[PDB]
């Protein structure tokens, strides 16, 4: 087989190479279904209390889709692969499946559910980021990434939901 | 002159003179629409009314291009618009869009502008039912504009009801 | 009571079942997004000298694929239906068999076979849908055909590689 | 061995000619070339200034017929046909009659006649294209529906321009 | 509460009176709107050899006429004013006689007489405004004067077809 | 001895006080930069469901202050004129009151009273100097008159959110 | 031909031979400039004057579209340029800015610059003086113009003398 | 009428009839490409043409640039194309490039594009060779397109043997 | 109150919140200020030496304002805010004011002032990154992306006053 | 010290008289300034419905002419030339006749003969330029070269226009 | 001589910045040399074979010149130069010089050497990354930046000299 | 045995010495390369003051030497040419000597004169070319016209900054 020297750099280091490929799966398979997810949860803010909501939702979805493909050619990089089947993809999510709620109609409802989701995928991220802090640039500088803007998926919602000052 | 892009028309059995009367009350529509919108967009006031201004602005404008794309089709068929705008508002396809008395409640807004936007499906929906199979640019640029009155009643319904459509 | 919807109501007048259409519907869009996962997969695994030029084709396919996703989404709200509500649920649905990465796969025709035989079922299925709409539903009948027409050409990009077969560009 | 071609096959189920289709493609397609070099000879001697701002309206036409060459082209091989081998035997199979620059040229209504009889051909052939593949090749109906819309356009032109009839602009 | 116009009340110390300059406001804009319709018709008359190059002068007015609507009915709603209720009350308050085709319209010289009629009345009509809010409703001022300064450009435009009279491009 | 600046001896034959009008220049200006801060502070603040759609309006309304900021110092600067040497003197020579985060700021209406105030007082303060500047100093009145034309379409932006009052879009 | 443009202008007692007269003086000084900036520009030369060529370019093709933008109006209002070009050189509103003897200190460029730039000053304000209140189209031109000239006169200043502008 | 244009080159003592005729079959040849060149593009299947196809799709497009170009400059010197296309197919300066009868071996339709590459080489020299000294326009474009031919040979040579190019 | 999981997941580090929330305020303050008193600095690098260095002194104010939106955003994600006054922002300022000195028509009397804010600028985002470093990946990033620009800002005052080479 | 300028020693080298050339750069740039300005004059002229699509003919015509002044200006002085002191004598020694407005302006044919004229002497300026560098000065030229390019499609826009002849677009 | 704070901050985190620039010279100088050497090898990546695999040497060449733009201007902020003569910049060099091959027409003989160069790289910039980590931001940032392109240009030629998936 | 170059043959029959040439162009291509490198360094020495402007005219000399770098690359492949293996043979067969940095480079005349010499040395080495190539080659006549012309504005810059000779822009 072939010397991968970006994978060597990282061994060097003491990093297990399986077991953050298998993390980084896990985290950018939520990032799919998030893309799926927020599909539909956008959908159902609706009326005119939903109408403002569903742009930030939208914004939302499309940086997580572009997390995904973010995420995906390093996963290749490292030797790992996504899996075979989508439905094992689904069952290795980082994170809850972000199921419309029963009450959809209140919107505060869908925010909650947007929410949650956000703030698993910022626990998801940050353990990547302990992971690779000081030991591999590139799946850190990535992961650092992801998680910036997570941190402001989090944000957008909390000001929704409750009060909470955050940005634009 | 033979204008031949009217024969092939002639040859499949279609009316020209009824769908070219159908075409300038459809079409006179979208011009009395591009003025009254423009009232019923300037009374979504308010921070109720803050949001559906530019959903109402988009349906605005799209139905000025679908006068402007229809005026074109019905010169090239021989036709021709009213020679006064008195004559185009009375012959308009749809009622008068007016501003409501109750405009202050955005909701009695919003039912205008879906009333107006259901009379423009059916009105584009009968174009296309008569040159279906017959004339292919009509039939295309009246389906095109149908596309956009159907998306235009999707956003207005999920605005008034809670129903989900678009974006 | 219920919310007058015209946009759905001058199909009703055609006789068109419009439960049986969005339902179509939904498995057809269900394939598109199965595509943009599976089309991933099978486009990384193009390597070598021999794949590296096939890529770029599997992608554009892959990201064209996705956008039929979105147009067609949009359209079955519009119908009043909906996504499933589990992505797995999604999967099941769909109009195509799953396009898996083969056994062989370092044979890069392996690979084309699977995104051939892949188009070849959504041409299949776009084209089902057409027929229905044809005549009564101009909205979905149109963005039906445009997908239809898109995967004509990416089943005409695979023939091309498999076999000699002359197409585009 | 012979490939599977699905987006040939779902033309086959509907009862249409394939073989008679791709030929009258051929000859439609074929007289959208002969249009890109004899406007071109047209377009030259629109001269004076009786003929300069026809030149532009002239020079609109023989471009967007060019596009139609090629955009129909691609169609062509994707139904599994050909252009023809040499560039003479596309000159004879020509759907239209070769739009030669007339004797009197130096009028610049001689030169739209020949326009005009040129765009008039060109809807009757693409109205043809239509007639058959309506209700049967969502494809090649509406790559030929597009062009027809466009030639609808250029006779309206100049029409305008020979006789004082409205159109466009 | 009836709110406090602090845009408003600063043209009311300069001794402004607001309610007649709505008035004037509504009706030169009310020949905006008008303009924009009958100057579609006018364009599309201005037909064979003669009217080819004038129509896109005579789109070129309607288009930016159409923006001159667009620009004074914001102004109108700031100033506390409304466009009127019906499209016929708009059309009968209207600042300008009705621009309609002529009978002789296959002359183009006719056409482009009602053409100048209608900018010339324009160029009165916008004037006026200026001297109102001249020295007392800078932001009216400005936007009039805007105004204005196009209708003198689409009189030169006409001035220069119908007479022999040098202008502008 | 001092250098000969025409741009300002041809203001000093009108009869213009320049010392007085760069005085009113530099207080005028200085509120500009405390709302690009202070506006800052009370967008941040449109928060919930309620404030979301609130937040660009006022966003909007930021960013053209601060660009008014930076139009008139550069005339202050070619007028001989200059802005204070501390940033705290500045802020005291406002000709606005400082718009400060209300006590009750969650509610949206609280924000949009301090927004309104803001504006009415750049209102005044703006055409305060169009009246100086009027028929004597065209370079100064035009960019007064610019942004006093902003200023009465913020201040209409947060009518129609406050009260229910059209304007614009 | 009735030119209702012009007509206005008359009700107000504006005198419009004299305004033309004036308006084609202050075009023409726009016309030289054009041509003799690019010589005061081309010797803006070694590592002193390297940064003022650019200044100095901003100016001549400024005024170069000042010279554009006003001929047009001279027009509209029924006069004309000279027909001869040396005609145009004489009746110039400013003096002509010749290459200064020592133009190797680029301080000489620089007065030279800043008197042409303060003629344009006095022509333009003259204009508009002439315009307020009576030419709304000729008074938002010219004023436009003079806004430039007033820019010009700073870059030069700030140059030469240590006077503070913009950038 | 008095054509300048011609006149200088006359005093050169270049023929102009001969020059004209040399690029009417020169410029045929281009026309005649741009129809050959789809055909062979086309058939540039499998995997192993795959990406001959934009190699091939960027010389037929240059080459009906080259025709546009060069068309423009034979009504400049008084000439013109021929009034029948058939008429241009046999004056044409190249070759027919037919499609291969074993094209399925790409290297053949390699060999055909490369034959056409060094013919037009060959006829655009010539040009430049006659117009070389004499006619200042004539030889720039012909100078631009050889330019290009050069180009379109060293890519063709490049896949068919090893030969080092370009991109 | 809201669960801000963006915050817990730094406190779990054992970072000071309300240390760093402080230390941003300071910062971005200083990049306010800036904003100010360098919009006077170049209006006062006039005649024939100062002409080239306004563009210079342009660019470095122009940055230093999105270093202000930039930061300030992070701050009220952490749940801080900007101070109610603007004179209290003038005071808590990281920097000393950069204002006007006595005999500015020597351009290397602004050009000092420049350098020395710039300066104080990179000691002071250099603090921020100190503390945020391996704890707060988004607040480290955003204060390490400033330093950056901070610390080309100081080199090309450094090549103006002295003849230290640095950049374009 | 006076200073080696090594892109005028490879043309002394060549036995290239720069003095000669340089005189006529001079008289040929100073005809390109003269055209644009002369060109003005003409292209407003060209009124009525008949010079209605002439003037932006004309329009091209000078504004390529004033860029052909900007181009060979540069050369001039990187040859050690200079432009004259005064404009007069620019006007005076330009290598062309004064491109005047005619008596009879309002026949465009008339104005068509004076911009004819002026290209037919450009073209003959420009071409002795190119005799002279030729194989000696490649930078002047291929200048040379490309205006002289340009002015020979100029004439040929006017001899389509005047008489009958074909040319370009 | 003047205060440069920008390098007082390295000092003080104990940073020997002699040794830093001199290591950013020989990492910068492999990137000079692969400019010019990466050109013959894309020259010569010809035939059927070779067509497709030119662009990916040629996007590789490109981005490792703009990695010595880059790192040119870090060396100049730190107060270091590049080599006086250009033969001196070559035998510095971090890495092996990236010779033609003498089987150039078989590609692979061609992707083997341009891999060699890419893993030296690799080593390269990740070296710099392990000595400015928690102590130069800005250095540190650049040369991972860097390094995450090295690790992409191995993961292509990788990919076309064994079977092994990465990009795109 | 060998392929045929028809684009070397047609230099061939002219009696062009192809080696000699491909010989030239990789000596002068070499210069342009060492020139990259070499005014990355002088231009990184022009501090102070008093260099700050003439960094940016160093810089546009700098990336305009290395598109020459890769314009004429291009042409010595397409003659059968190449680059030389090691780069240290480049930097000793380069036509200019190297463009080191001066001992007093804190006086920026110094750097300047290095600049200077170094364009010098260009300007006639392109010249060789060009006369070698004059009447025979076309293609490489016509790219190193184009660099040439490019090296005597680059003179013209560095003449005008160290000496006040009027140049360009
Ligand atoms: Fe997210
Ligand atoms: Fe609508
Ligand atoms: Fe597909
Ligand atoms: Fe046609
Ligand atoms: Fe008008
Ligand atoms: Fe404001
Ligand atoms: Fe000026
Ligand atoms: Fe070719
Ligand atoms: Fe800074
Ligand atoms: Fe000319
Ligand atoms: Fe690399
Ligand atoms: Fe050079
Ligand atoms: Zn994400
Ligand atoms: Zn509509
Ligand atoms: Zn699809
Ligand atoms: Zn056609
Ligand atoms: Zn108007
Ligand atoms: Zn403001
Ligand atoms: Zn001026
Ligand atoms: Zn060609
Ligand atoms: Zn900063
Ligand atoms: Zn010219
Ligand atoms: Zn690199
Ligand atoms: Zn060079």
């Amino acid at each position: 087989e072939p010397k991968v020297v970006g994978v060597e750099i990282l061994e060097k280091s003491g990093l297990d190479i399986k077991k953050l490929v298998d993390k980084l799966v896990k985290a950018t398979a939520a990032e799919f279904t998030t893309y799926y997810y927020y599909t539909i949860l956008r959908m159902h803010l609706t009326g005119m209390e939903g109408e403002g909501l569903k742009e930030i939702a939208e914004d939302a979805r499309l940086e997580d889709r572009l997390h995904f493909e973010l995420m995906t050619q390093r996963i290749y990089e490292l030797g790992g692969g996504l899996p075979r089947d989508i439905r094992q993809l689904a069952d290795i999510s980082a994170c809850s499946d972000a199921y419309l709620p029963e009450n959809w109609k209140d919107p505060k409802e869908i925010l909650k559910v947007l929410l949650e989701a956000e703030q698993c995928a910022i626990r998801t991220w940050k353990e990547v980021c302990d992971m690779t802090y000081g030991k591999d640039p590139r799946t850190y500088d990535l992961a650092q990434r992801i998680l910036q803007e997570e941190i402001e998926h989090e944000a957008w919602f909390l000001e929704l939901l409750y009060g909470r000052p955050s940005g634009h």
